[PDB]
C-alpha cells in the first residue's frame, strides 16, 4: 500500500534506463487500482501501450473491474472488446464484473447476452453470475426466465444461496 514510493521507484528505474515490464506496470496498476486511483491507472495503461509491453489478462481484469464499480461501463464494454482484439482470452471474473456492472446499470438484456457468450467460449458461470441475473429478471417480472436460470444453475451443480431463494420467492410471491 506503499503506493507513493512505489511511483518513485517507477521513475528512478525509468531516469535510469533500466527498461520496466509486464510485472512492474501490473504491480502498479493493481495497486493503483485497489487505492481507488483508477485515472492514473488507465494512464499508466496507455503508457505500457505506447511501449510495446503487451498486457495480460490481470491488467485487464483490474481495468474493467475499476471502471465497472465506478458504473463506467461504456469504457469497461470498450477494454472487453480491445483485450478480445488482441487475443487476451477473458476470464470468469471478467465476465462476472461486466455482468454485474450491466445488471447494476439495469442493461439487463446486455447482460443476458454476455452470459450466452461466456458459455460459448467455456467460462463457467459461478454463483455470482447466476444471482445477478436472476435478480435482475426477478425484479423486472420475467419470473419464467429466472427460473429457467434457477433450474440451470442446479443441473450445473451451482449451488444457489439465500438471496436466490429469496429473490425468486419474492417474484412468486407478488406475481
Ligand atoms: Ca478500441
Amino acid at each position: 500500500g506503499r503506493l507513493e514510493e512505489a511511483l518513485e521507484l517507477f521513475e528512478e528505474m525509468k531516469e535510469k534506463g533500466i527498461v520496466p515490464d509486464v510485472v512492474t506496470y501490473t504491480t502498479l496498476i493493481s495497486g493503483l487500482g485497489k487505492a481507488g486511483r483508477l485515472e492514473e491507472a488507465l494512464e499508466l495503461f496507455e503508457e505500457m501501450k505506447e511501449k510495446g509491453i503487451v498486457p495480460n489478462v490481470v491488467t485487464y481484469n483490474t481495468l474493467i473491474s475499476g471502471l465497472g464499480k465506478a458504473g463506467r461501463l461504456e469504457e469497461a464494454l470498450e477494454l472487453f472488446e480491445e483485450m478480445k482484439e488482441k487475443g487476451i482470452v477473458p476470464d470468469v471474473v471478467t465476465y462476472t464484473t461486466l455482468i454485474s456492472g450491466l445488471g447494476k446499470a439495469g442493461r439487463l438484456e446486455e447482460a443476458l447476452e454476455l452470459f450466452e457468450e461466456m458459455k460459448e467460449k467455456g467460462i463457467v458461470p459461478n454463483v455470482v453470475t447466476y444471482n445477478t441475473l436472476i435478480s435482475g429478471l426477478g425484479k423486472a417480472g420475467r419470473l419464467e426466465e429466472a427460473l429457467e436460470l434457477f433450474e440451470e444453475m442446479k443441473e450445473k451443480g451451482i449451488v444457489p444461496d439465500v438471496v436466490t431463494y429469496t429473490t425468486l420467492i419474492s417474484g412468486l410471491g407478488k406475481a
